[PDB]
DNA sequence: GGGAATGGCAGTATTCATCCACAATG
DNA sequence: CCATTGTGGATGAATACTGCCATTCC
């Protein structure tokens, strides 16, 4: 139950934290603030950590399969705003967090106990994750603003990218089918997956590690991108060596483990041989989704 | 003591992680 | 022919994010 590097928790937020801003008619008006991090269970340790970094907030069961860390605590708000003010978001989730900022001002000055101060409230959640609801919209009738300027920053470090792979990373062991043989072989792959809408930032992954692509996937109104890295060398000189010097967390750590057991098969070229190809299938079976 | 704050979950939509096919390349 | 590398395909659930009653407290 040790504690996180705060840029390690800046990646890992920036990957799956949220911040919310929560307004519902009561009987006036009801307001929450609230930072939210929702994982599967297995990951319940990382939760733990960042609550043992922090010292502020509650963890939940979330379902039959999903835990969530909840601060709601408005005292405790402060030391989540006072991390992300040293240690600042770099994806466009960094603009959620600037209303979810703006937004706890008004609060403080106890000023959404007055009616005017529930509309700039109201202005402000317009703006943020999926905007208003029909109740909101409703009730404060008109074209609300979505519009939010556009956040476009560099990666601090590869502390905060060990933290963000935590989140959005993949390491996978794949097996190559062919048509003429049967016999496999094996390619090693790490994935980034993001929506479009950080597209800057993910472009520049490929300069930021020195190798990889971008690739774009498209399905009606659904679209995200994937940084991809399958050369063996690239693989094997500058994304392992990254994350050996910046520590992963969560299982996915453990994932990163066997990829490199797997690597280290394939450096030696073991994976040639057969006796190698059937531990490395083995350690194939065992990991991600088969963990 | 009534409402404001916070706890304590369950619910919903999709953005992810994941296993995979098949063509291209030397 | 073999081994590596490239370009995504296709999936479904682990996420992001939200809704609301229960409890605390002041
Ligand atoms: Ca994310
Ligand atoms: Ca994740």
């Amino acid at each position: 139950r040790e504690s996180i590097n705060p840029w390690i928790l800046t990646g890992f937020a920036d990957a799956e934290g949220s911040f919310g801003l929560y307004i519902y008619n009561r009987n006036r008006y009801t307001t929450r603030l609230r930072f939210t991090i929702t994982l599967h269970n297995k990951d319940k340790s990382i939760l733990e950590n960042i609550q043992s970094t922090w010292k502020v907030g509650i963890i939940t069961n979330n379902g039959d399969n999903a835990v969530s860390l909840h601060v709601s605590r408005f005292e405790d708000l402060k030391v989540i705003i006072d991390h992300f003010e040293k240690y600042p978001l770099i994806t466009q989730k960094l603009g959620d967090y600037k209303l979810f900022k703006q937004a706890f001002s008004v609060m403080e000055n106890k000023e959404h106990l007055k009616e005017n101060g529930i509309k700039e409230l109201v202005r402000i959640k317009a703006k943020m994750n999926w905007g208003l609801t029909d109740e909101l919209k409703k009730a404060f009738p008109g074209n609300i603003s979505r519009e939010r300027p556009l956040i476009n920053k560099n990666i601090p470090n590869f502390k905060w990218l060990a933290g963000f792979t935590s989140g959005e990373g993949h390491f996978g062991v794949e097996l190559i089918k062919n048509s003429r043989n049967s016999r496999v072989h094996v390619r090693l792959r790490f994935e980034i997956a993001q929506h479009v809408r950080d597209k800057n930032l993910m472009n520049s992954l490929i300069t930021y590690l020195g190798c990889g692509y971008i690739y774009e996937q498209n399905y009606s109104e659904r679209s995200w991108l994937r940084f991809s890295v399958s050369k063996f060398s690239d693989i094997n000189d500058k994304i392992i060596p990254v994350f050996q010097e910046n520590t992963l967390i969560g299982v996915k750590l453990e994932d990163f483990e066997d990829w490199c057991k797997v690597a280290k098969l394939i450096e030696e070229k073991k994976h040639l041989t057969e006796s190698g190809l059937d531990e490395i299938k083995k350690i194939k079976l065992n990991m991600n989704k088969g963990r």
